[PDB]
């Protein structure tokens, strides 16, 4: 836990979660976007027309050149660069400084976002799928093998500029409501949980369980939609469309092409479904669910505008940052396994409200998981 830490994220709808940090010595400032989807520590450290500024190696005394290149390719983006390791610290969290390794991008492809205000990306997920291989220390090792913070960390996303938090070591309970509820750490690469069930306003999705995970899922606050493999993508979409099919959209729209408007303050909440999704919990044959609202899939862009926050993937389900959103999510590393629980900064709807529910049986939850 720590005061200090509370409000340290921004960023905008869309665009990211940001925590300040310096690289060098003297001190460089810089935005970093928090995404718990890679384990590369990464910043722009060359001029580009959206970055606003820069890691210039040149002037920290600290910089030590690995010479070693490297290069990570997202799902939509990739960057090129230069391995080497300096002195690091984030401001609003815990009280010390400590050397990681850093990827200089010097080259960059749909990376850098135009007006997102952040300069690099922090990747907290396991080594085991970093880059160039699992040899390069991902960030948060450093800092807990250099240091004394607890091998865990939070994060409270909030929705709309936006804001939220990232508590370095530990569990602010004053960030959220309820029971906290744990989901397994499937494997230690990306942060896999393995879903056991899915319904849309109540109604099972009836699917079998290894489609909620084919390939596999995890909680990426680096990827904005909820990310559904196809098979469910298409099973979610046609229940969300006959639960609205009061009102007719484009095809554009479901597709998260074109955006839909409606007049100021009359967007028709209620005719959009809740999801839950059931995910494994520290029990034999127990579960337990969140629910999200359409405030959370429907993404905010005179009159109000939004876009479908939820698209089909080929790599698996992706539990982005709007399904966060609604929650205080624990990474509890040192314990292998996921919390969640309402967050202080919940959704709104005078007649629904986002949860964490359980207990629940789940039975053969393992047959779950894809192989
Ligand atoms: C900040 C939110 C940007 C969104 C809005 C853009 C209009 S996004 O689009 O949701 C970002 C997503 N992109 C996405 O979801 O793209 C979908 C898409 C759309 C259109 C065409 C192709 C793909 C994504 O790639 N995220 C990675 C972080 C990142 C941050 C900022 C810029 C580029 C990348 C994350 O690390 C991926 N974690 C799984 C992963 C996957 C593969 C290899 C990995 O390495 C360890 C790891």
């Amino acid at each position: 836990s720590f005061v200090e830490m509370v409000d340290n994220l921004r960023g905008k709808s869309g665009q990211g979660y940001y925590v300040e940090m310096t690289v060098g010595s003297p001190p460089q400032t810089l935005n970093i976007l928090v995404d718990t989807g890679s384990s590369n520590f990464a910043v722009g450290a060359a001029p580009h027309p959206f970055l606003h500024r820069y890691y210039q190696r040149q002037l920290s005394s600290t910089y030590r050149d690995l010479r070693k290149g490297v290069y990570v390719p997202y799902t939509q983006g990739k960057w090129e660069g230069e391995l080497g390791t300096d002195l690091v610290s984030i401001p609003h969290g815990p009280n010390v400084t400590v050397r990681a390794n850093i990827a200089a991008i010097t080259e960059s492809d749909k990376f850098f976002i135009n007006g997102s205000n952040w300069e690099g990306i922090l990747g907290l997920a396991y080594a085991e799928i970093a880059r160039p291989d699992d040899s390069l220390e991902p960030f948060f090792d450093s800092l807990v093998k250099q240091t004394h913070v607890p091998n865990l960390f939070s994060l409270q996303l909030c929705g709309a500029s936006v804001g939220g938090s990232m508590i370095i070591g530990g569990i602010d309970h004053s960030l959220y409501t309820g029971s906290l509820w744990y989901t397994p750490i499937r494997r230690e690469w990306y942060y896999e949980v393995i879903i056991v069930r899915v319904e849309i306003n109540g109604q099972d999705l009836k699917m079998d369980c290894k489609e909620y995970n084919y390939d596999k899922s995890i909680v990426d606050s680096g990827t904005t939609n909820l990310r559904l493999p196809k098979k469910v993508f298409e099973a979610a979409v046609k229940s969300i469309k006959a639960a609205s099919s009061t009102e007719k959209f484009p095809d554009g729209f479901w597709l998260g092409e074109q955006l839909v408007c409606w007049q100021a303050g009359t967007t028709p909440w209620n005719i959009f479904p809740v999801i839950s999704l059931y995910l494994m919990g520290e029990v034999t044959n127990q579960s337990f669910r969140i629910t999200i609202l359409p405030q959370q899939y429907l993404r905010p862009v005179q009159d109000d505008c939004y876009k479908f926050a939820i698209s089909q993937s080929s790599t698996g389900t992706v539990m982005g940052a709007v399904i966060m959103e609604g929650f205080y999510v624990v990474f509890d590393r040192a314990r292998k396994r996921i919390g969640f629980a309402v967050s202080a900064c919940h959704v709104h709807d005078e007649f629904r409200t986002a949860a964490v529910e359980g207990p629940f049986v789940t039975l053969d939850m393992e047959d779950c998981g894809y192989n």
